[PDB]
């Protein structure tokens, strides 16, 4: 079948820590100065557009990506759980998703 198959699989099994280990990244910084950027740098931000707080992206493609598990709201989780979500979303799209904020922080 030509029909290509991806990674709907997500076992990542937690126990009860919520972000028991979150494997550092170093593009953590891109995201960091998007989240300066749009959010002027604050993962706790919850401005009630629903984007939450850092990179300030919505409720549905933090769910998309499966945020939900870091924190079902990225202003509960921490940078490296709103790197962690963007992880898959940017893996996909690039930083197209993130305009200049992604430019300014290094978008590649």
């Amino acid at each position: 079948n030509v029909v290509v198959t991806p990674a709907h699989e997500a076992v990542v099994r937690v126990g009860t820590k919520p972000g028991t280990e979150v494997p550092p990244v170093i593009d953590g910084s891109i995201w960091d100065a998007i989240a300066g950027c749009e959010a002027g740098g604050n993962w706790a931000i919850n401005t009630g557009n629903g984007y939450y707080g850092g990179v300030q992206f919505d409720q549905g493609t933090w769910e998309a990506n499966g945020g939900l598990r870091y924190a079902p709201r990225a202003d509960l989780a921490t940078r490296e759980e709103q790197i962690a979500v963007a992880e898959v979303t940017r893996l996909r799209q690039g930083w197209g998703a993130w305009p200049v904020c992604a430019a300014r922080a290094g978008a590649r």
